[PDB]
C-alpha cells in the first residue's frame, strides 16, 4: 500500500498575498476547527496505509486536509480567501464521497463543517 505525496504547501512560482480575509481564515476559521474534539482525523493527509483504505486514493483524486490548509495559511501560499475556502470544502466533500451517512468520520466532518459555515458567514469585507 502507498500514500501519494501530500498537496503542495510551497511554490515560489505561485502568486500569493496576505489579505484581511486570509488572516481571518487562519486566526478564526482554522483555529476554531483545529481545536475541536473531532479535528484529529482532519489534521494531516489521510494515511490510507495505516487506516487500511487501499481504495481511498483510487476514489479521492483531489485530497485535502487541515494540516495542508494550516501550512498554506502559515506560508501565505494563497492568493485569495476563495482558494482557501475551496480547500475546506474539498476536505469535507472528500469525506462525504468516500464514507457513508452516519459513519463516525462523517458525523465528525458534519460537526466541523457546521462551525466552518458559522465562521465563513462573518468573513470580513476585503480591506
Ligand atoms: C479524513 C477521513 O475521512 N479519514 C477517514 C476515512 F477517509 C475513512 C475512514 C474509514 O475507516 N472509513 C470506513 C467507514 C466504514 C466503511 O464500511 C468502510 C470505510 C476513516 C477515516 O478516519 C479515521 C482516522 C477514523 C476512524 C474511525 C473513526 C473516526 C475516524
Amino acid at each position: 500500500s502507498m500514500n501519494p505525496p501530500p498537496p503542495e504547501t510551497s511554490n515560489p512560482n505561485k502568486p500569493k498575498r496576505q489579505t484581511n480575509q486570509l488572516q481571518y481564515l487562519l486566526r478564526v476559521v482554522l483555529k476554531t476547527l483545529w481545536k475541536h474534539q473531532f479535528a484529529w482525523p482532519f489534521q494531516q493527509p489521510v494515511d490510507a496505509v495505516k487506516l487500511n483504505l487501499p481504495d481511498y486514493y483510487k476514489i479521492i483524486k483531489t485530497p485535502m486536509d487541515m494540516g495542508t490548509i494550516k501550512k498554506r495559511l502559515e506560508n501565505n501560499y494563497y492568493w485569495n480567501a476563495q482558494e482557501c475556502i475551496q480547500d475546506f470544502n474539498t476536505m469535507f466533500t472528500n469525506c462525504y464521497i468516500y464514507n457513508k451517512p452516519g459513519d463516525d468520520i462523517v458525523l465528525m466532518a458534519e460537526a466541523l463543517e457546521k462551525l466552518f459555515l458559522q465562521k465563513i458567514n462573518e468573513l470580513p469585507t476585503e480591506e
